[PDB]
């Protein structure tokens, strides 16, 4: 099966999923300076307040924080989006050193980490038959770089040591999201896909221009989780992000000037 070593990972996922060089894959590099503001694209709405979380997962590739989206709780809308798209989890993107980790780059910087909060269509009546439309998801990057520690993640951090192999997870309600969030909501826009096989075109990038910190040890603390399952040789979950691709016959859009 896929992963992210040399035998399975990004080059390799195109023989089972051959949509991996199609026509609007992501991530991709952000040229900032060609980027154009869009003074047309409406303000974005994040509507996290009642949130629900459940549980955090370790799956072999990320661990996902899930949300119950059985109802219209935490919300996204307004930006590039028609509609309302809603919470359903999210996940990070992490690399073994610093200087690397995040799936999407501004002008080649790669961050240290980057969090997808992924939000589904409602239109579309469940996350299954959202993944097969394009635009039947909305999913918030937000990039992470090392400095001060960010509080509102500490809680995700210590939770980790009981989910450390692949399969294992645990309780973890009362999560508040809107900790994860940088001060600023301005967004570069784009059609893309998601980044991990099955790789399907169905998704509406908004990443936010302003990172947020996580401090060295939190990070840290991301490194220390496992590929593998209980039991299994070792292998640390680190550089689990997929490289900047084909741009294409795209245009990223700026909300701001
Ligand atoms: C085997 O995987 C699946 C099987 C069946 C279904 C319906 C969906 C998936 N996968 C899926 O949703 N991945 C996924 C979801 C959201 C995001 C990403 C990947 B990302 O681009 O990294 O960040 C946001
Ligand atoms: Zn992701």
């Amino acid at each position: 099966h896929w992963g992210y070593g040399k035998h399975n990972g990004p080059e390799h996922w195109h023989k089972d999923f051959p949509i991996a060089k199609g026509e609007r894959q992501s991530p991709v590099d952000i040229d900032t300076h060609t980027a154009k503001y869009d003074p047309s694209l409406k303000p974005l709405s994040v509507s996290y307040d009642q949130a629900t979380s459940l549980r955090i997962l370790n799956n072999g590739h990320a661990f996902n924080v899930e949300f119950d989206d059985s109802q219209d709780k935490a919300v996204l809308k307004g930006g590039p989006l028609d509609g309302t798209y809603r919470l359903i989890q999210f996940h990070f993107h992490w690399g073994s050193l610093d200087g690397q980790g995040s799936e999407h780059t501004v002008d080649k910087k790669k961050y240290a980490a980057e969090l997808h909060l992924v939000h589904w269509n409602t239109k579309y009546g469940d996350f299954g038959k959202a993944v097969q439309q394009p635009d039947g998801l909305a999913v918030l990057g937000i990039f992470l770089k090392v400095g001060s520690a960010k509080p509102g993640l500490q809680k995700v951090v210590d939770v980790l040591d009981s989910i450390k192999t692949k399969g294992k997870s645990a309780d973890f309600t009362n999560f508040d999201p809107r900790g994860l969030l940088p001060e600023s909501l301005d967004y570069w826009t784009y059609p893309g896909s998601l980044t991990t096989p099955p790789l399907l075109e169905c998704v509406t990038w908004i990443v936010l221009k302003e990172p947020i910190s996580v401090s060295s040890e939190q990070v840290l603390k991301f490194r220390k989780l496992n590929f593998n399952g209980e039991g299994e040789p070792e292998e640390l979950m680190v550089d689990n992000w997929r490289p900047a691709q084909p741009l294409k016959n795209r245009q990223i859009k700026a909300s701001f000037k």
